[PDB]
């Protein structure tokens, strides 16, 4: 269904850091990817990885169901784009 | 990929109305559906239909690509859940 591609140039993540107003230090890993939305070319999208999972290796992926949740207004939302290998 | 179901009880939409601060009257059609997120049972989700399209008839659907857009923070978002028939 959605085609996602991690190029050889996108195999690394970068890390954002900080602290909650409640004192707690956070760390977020982000990686770029290409998502085919059916335009001329794929579009560049930023993924925030889950705690403890590595960067996705280059290759083709599709979107795992756990990426979605029902939002506070009763409509479907993406929580975090969670990927699985293509075949 | 995502399995969406319109039950016989969900074949109708309701209409919300109003006016923009800029003067313009709007009308929004909403319908309910069931989305399998892989829990025990499907979850109830509210759809806002596009201008001029009717209520989806009861049956099985999946999610059309045009439901997604890149949001203002560079991550993928759902714009409006747009459906297509299952086979």
């Amino acid at each position: 269904m959605i085609k996602v591609e991690i190029k050889p140039s996108q195999a690394q993540f970068t890390t954002r850091s900080g602290v909650s107003r409640q004192g707690k230090p956070y760390s977020l890993n982000e990686q770029l990817c290409y998502v085919d939305l059916g335009n001329e070319y794929p579009v560049l999208v930023k993924i925030t990885l889950d705690e403890g999972q590595p960067a996705y290796a280059p290759g083709l992926y599709t979107v795992h169901l756990s990426s979605f949740k029902v939002g506070q207004f009763g409509s479907l939302m993406i929580d975090r784009l969670r990927l699985v290998p293509a075949k």
